[PDB]
């Protein structure tokens, strides 16, 4: 039996009083987690090979998730049964080295750990032929399924209240990787084709956005006994709200008290992304990003949203360190045109299983301060049948009421764990 | 730690649009599951032998399991704790080669693969001696539990609506088994006993079933590199409805609005059953079953079922092949005579770890197509105090509503991965 | 992998019908388990070294908890992520032998296995340095948490009902072991002290205790191939609620309608205990308690406790026994002065998996005998608001109603497992 997972769990406090609380924009899409996470989070892993013929084999594999407040000893959750899936390798003769899948998996994830950011996940019940040798690249074909929890009707009508059918998408999707494009250097091209799949008979609103194009292209480069990742993405309509591959394009959305109000998405989003992690020398180890992200619809509703931070180790023995992290947000509401930021400095003692600023186990004993100024927020106020402003962006003072977060501070600090296995 | 369980996942889509659909008979228990299954379905076991001096030996046993829709990644659920218990082998000198066990346990399932009908299965929580050498066979005891959610009452009352309390069946369960009847064949004869177990002073309704009897004599005869079972049950009130061997005394159900209304059992019940797995040759394989179930209650409100279906396998290579299924349903309402049927037809290309219709990982890429014609249906609309008729059988144009499922067509198909470990 | 955990279940009958109940005295904090369990409760348990460098190492571990009725097959339920920890062996050189740990764990629980008391747990989230050689023993440090469902307020405000913020609770934990006072007696020190800890601006309610301490000594005495521990525990305020350890220094409770009540718990405990087993010859084992516990507290509605038991098991065979439990209870109210009593006589034939009275698996046939004699009980009528007496010990026949258990008697009997790996 094969036991893999991830976890996260620990204990905090706030300057001001309480337990320990987290901080993230308004309007941003990732928080700068060292120092900033707010829950006990798990998910164990157990597989097995179960038939090896040769070169020939049959790996099964299977993932359940935890998540839960880490406030109390005996915490009863919903668990997640997110994958459980079947991969045989080199059942096909005529194509190498490749594999063949289906099962609930999370397939090929590009992600950026210290923003805990996933700019290309397109996981989910599916199936498809991966590693095809193209000569010079590898080749991988794939389908996955998502579904939103309604936006579909029954009959035609004008009332949006009568969509209210889960309405499944479908996602296709096509890479090519490993092509040394140059020294060191690698090039994976990829395109995503999503779209709303409607049983028979059942119709989508009017203006319903319905399907859509992810486009991404990553260069890995390797440096500094390290890497860095140079990534572009184009993303239209269905694409542009989740914008890591998966489709929405059925544009209706739903209240806490079940009404539907509209979030279409046509439309499209741009990104520029490069991070990486270097180590100088002997005693330096250090992660960076850089981010541009900018969602422009139709609806006035988009976002301009800009990234840095850094974290830079510094290792004292082969299992002490020191890590700092430092980072900054600015988004700008495209309705609007008002600016809110923030930005974040922690400091860690930590205790790692290795010499590395990428090695877990690691322990940590920490202390964090933040900063924003927030001048827009979204308006949640009343019931999307009350407000007709349910869901916009508005300013911090619209009204008279309060949106946003404000103009504040605050310091936490505590101990963590964290650990890859 | 032994690692052991079952899994079955995938995609698929159908024909006139959204994501796949499934066809059973109104009626009929159960479905020709190739490429006619909708859910991620999945059990883990953990187990251990956790002491062992010579003969004598303890083995721990437990099953976790999970039940998801697979249209998304993650899917919370509440997964179902179904088995802990102990066994201990040869720990009574006496009765050598004996078992005593105690705990959540499934026990002797016996199960007919293609149409995931189990014929014959009490488990649940209990305990028991097992495999008892008696010379010619061996003979096994047991006593399991089972719950009905409510049936009983606190005082006498004439409304059922009063009769809303959890009321309890117990079984007692003897076996008698590997007697060799003739050459290659063996005989097994089993009796059940089901009883509502009732807390001290509580009453049922007046006619409630109460008790009942099962009665299971099945022939294992070897043939073909395979085998073919051929059984024949006959049960009695309480035992009538689930018909498997656990009883539900009570007669009392629930409409989803919590009122009570009455599934009164008291009737029979006889089963006529012959399935099995051979192979023709090298190159060849195939499953087959043949089933006639006639439960005849006392308020007319019966059914009469005929099944047939057959799954030739035939192997390109010792790792791929082509399967296919093809089954027939038709089911008879007691209470007005009507017939529905249907039939369904399966073509799968697989990779399976073995050269065998039984053996597993498989996965597979299939094509599905079935043509129904309803007469009949369950009337469910309204409320059990709105509606007399509610759960009854009724024509299909009953009141000029539509019940049943139509005169129709459709076809679906998608990949799947399904495995025992 | 490392696999290990806890798991009981089974099935039962009542003498005067349906099935199995347990029994406990109104008022006390545990029942005598022989044959007096009515749940399948299980924790899995998967851990694994992560990574040694000689003494160095950092072990993973988990913990997911399973509780159900064990009625039927299929029980759903969510279960309880209990611990997910990571701890760190000789990883600060200038103080040898000492760990280091982060995140949820059960840390050093003291409890009384025949009746699953727990006398001293602070187990939650956390984190701690532990083992310090301090040369006459062995000193260790942490802080856990807690939190109770509500009880403080956004703005300041006479009326209960505004105090519906969950309100947490941290704990500071200090002891001092290993330490040998004499010839094969240990002692144990250790202090804790608990209070809430608000959010900025919270208020609690006026005359909410806040905080509070509790103090043990345990002395563990080497006896007749077996031990004999002693115990002196004394608590303050918000640590006589639960007290094991932590605290709920908010006062606020809540009725199953939401309405908020006052359980103010400002006063004192005191607690005496003495528990042990011991091997008297070669077929011959017995466990024992003896407990005095009073919590008088400032609104007379404490309790003044008194408990002893014993059972012994006399081994007929080194894997076959007759284990025998016979426990009394008696609970007189602070408030009304009056008495509940009861006691138990339990009957079991058991095969373990040793020779010892402390050797699982275990597997049991039992038959447990119970008379209680109540004579006051706690007023739940009605509702937080409809009530002003809600929560409050009133006797027996307090106008007209019945509150108590009564004055009765009762047989149950059956089988059952019990194991922990």
């Amino acid at each position: 039996v094969d036991f893999h997972g991830y976890a996260r769990s620990g204990i905090g406090w706030t300057g001001s009083g309480g337990e320990q609380q987290c901080f993230q924009t308004t309007g941003a899409q990732s928080k700068y987690r060292l120092g900033n996470e707010c829950e006990t989070y798990a998910e164990l892993k157990l597989g097995q090979e179960v038939w090896k013929e040769g070169d020939k084999s049959f790996y099964f594999d299977t993932n359940v998730a935890y998540s839960v407040a880490q406030q109390n000893d005996w915490e009863a959750t919903d668990p997640a049964f997110r994958e459980a899936n079947v991969q045989g390798k080199n059942l096909i003769e005529w194509l190498p080295g490749s594999t063949i899948w289906a099962g609930k998996r999370f397939y090929q994830r590009h992600d950026v750990h210290m923003i805990d950011f996933y700019y290309w996940d397109i996981s989910g019940p599916g199936a498809g032929l991966e590693n095809i040798d193209v000569g010079f690249g590898k080749l991988s074909l794939a389908a996955t399924r998502s579904s939103e929890a309604g936006g579909s009707s029954s009959f035609a009508s004008n009332n949006i209240y009568d969509y209210t059918n889960e309405t499944a998408n479908d996602v296709f999707d096509v890479r090519l990787a490993q092509m040394e494009i140059n020294p060191g250097g690698t090039l994976e091209l990829g395109v995503d084709y999503g779209r709303a799949n409607l049983r028979d008979n059942y119709r989508l609103v009017d203006g319903a956005s319905k399907d859509g194009w992810l486009f991404t292209a990553e260069h890995t480069q390797s440096v500094l006994k390290g890497f860095n990742k140079f990534v572009v993405q184009y993303a239209t309509d269905s694409m542009t709200s989740q914008g890591k591959g998966l489709s929405q394009g059925s544009g209706v959305a739903f209240d806490n008290e079940k009404f539907a109000y509209n979030i279409n998405n046509n439309g499209h989003m741009l990104r520029i992304l490069d991070h990486g992690a270097i180590s100088m020398g002997d005693n330096w180890d250090m992660m960076y990003v850089g981010m541009y992200q900018d969602i422009n619809w139709d609806n006035d509703n988009g976002t301009k949203w800009w990234t840095v931070g850094i974290r830079p180790m510094y290792k004292w023995t082969p299992i002490m360190s020191t890590v700092m992290e430092i980072g900054y947000d600015n988004v700008e509401s495209q309705r609007t045109g008002d600016k809110n930021n923030q930005y974040k400095i922690t400091l860690a003692q930590q205790w790692q299983a290795g010499d590395s600023i990428w090695s877990r186990p690691a322990i940590r004993v920490f202390a964090t301060y933040a900063k924003w100024d927030e001048k827009w927020g979204y308006d949640y106020t009343g019931n999307a049948d009350n407000n007709a402003n349910f869901g916009k962006a508005v300013p911090a003072d619209f009204n008279g009421g309060s949106f946003g977060r404000g103009d504040s501070d605050e310091w936490t600090f505590g101990a963590q764990m964290e650990i890859w296995w």
